């Protein structure tokens, strides 16, 4: 198997804007963890002090090694759970069908995914089917970088030769000392990002998207401070003047702790400041 955990590998900045309607203030529980010699467990919920009671997920991940058949039983209480198993055609290596159980589109249906093709920390390549019933939507995908640049692909590329609008692309520029990577989707969605470092141990990153006209409006800047080598800082500041930061640090044997907060300032709704706290238990 060549599929890590690397699903953040590409831009985050622009899913950093998520934050912005993420129930921001909240409890997280995480465990166990991916990486390991032989299974691997991820646990990961959250709660708060609601009328509700509280939401976790537990991904089992366990393998054999007699032919080449992954099996992954996630279960717990959420949106959705499903389940996932590693198959392959022929070759391993080379080619593999992860077929991917998980209703992540919680719609009131059957929903399913299946990953097909090769994924590598160093080059990924490949597509993906997922639908609810009726024919499998398939995608295109392909996120690689070579020596001080970077290049995304992501398109169904349903057509043979002709040119087809619907696709998006994403060109990664990485200088000596700047970072510009842009990309555009379906050429409608213009999305822009930027990463450049101030000082020693701090670093300032910008974010801007735009769309084609509509309220899905995804411009603003973010910072990085990284004091220690194990422990991280983060924040955002866009137009509508919220102050975001994300602290993460470990303890000393493995538990890991992170911290968040988030500062709004508007009249029409209800304002004040709203802290997140996350706790990781990996060791």
């Amino acid at each position: 198997m060549a599929v890590p955990p690397t699903y953040a590998d590409l831009g985050k900045s622009a899913r950093d804007v998520f934050t912005k309607g993420y129930g921001f203030g909240l409890i997280k529980l995480d465990l166990k963890t991916k990486s390991e010699n032989g299974l691997e467990f991820t646990s990961s919920g959250s709660a708060n002090t609601e009328t509700t009671k509280v939401t976790g997920s537990l991904e089992t991940k366990y393998r054999w090694t007699e032919y080449g058949l992954t099996f992954t039983v996630k279960w717990n209480t959420d949106n959705t759970l499903g389940t996932e198993i590693t198959v392959e055609d022929q070759l391993a290596r080379g080619l593999k069908l992860t077929f991917d159980s998980s209703f992540s589109p919680n719609t009131g249906k059957k929903n399913a995914k299946i990953k097909t093709g090769y994924k590598r920390e160093h080059i990924n390549l490949g597509a993906d089917m997922d639908f609810d019933i009726a024919g499998p939507s398939i995608r295109g995908a392909l996120v690689l970088g070579y020596e001080g640049w970077l290049a995304g692909y992501q398109m169904n590329f349903e057509t043979a030769k002709s040119r087809v609008t619907q696709s998006n692309f994403a060109v990664g520029y990485k200088t000596d000392e700047f970072q510009l990577h842009t990309n555009v989707n379906d050429g409608t969605e213009f999305g822009g990002s930027i990463y450049q470092k101030v000082n020693k141990k701090l670093e300032t990153a910008v974010n801007l998207a735009w769309t084609a006209g509509n309220s899905n409006t995804r411009f603003g800047i973010a910072a990085k401070y990284q004091i220690d080598p194990d422990a991280s800082f983060s924040a955002k500041v866009n137009n509508s003047s919220l102050i975001g930061l994300g602290y993460t640090q470990t303890l000393k044997p493995g538990i890991k702790l992170t911290l968040s907060a988030l500062l709004d300032g508007k009249n029409v709704n209800a304002g004040g400041h709203k802290l997140g706290l996350g706790l990781e238990f990996q060791a």
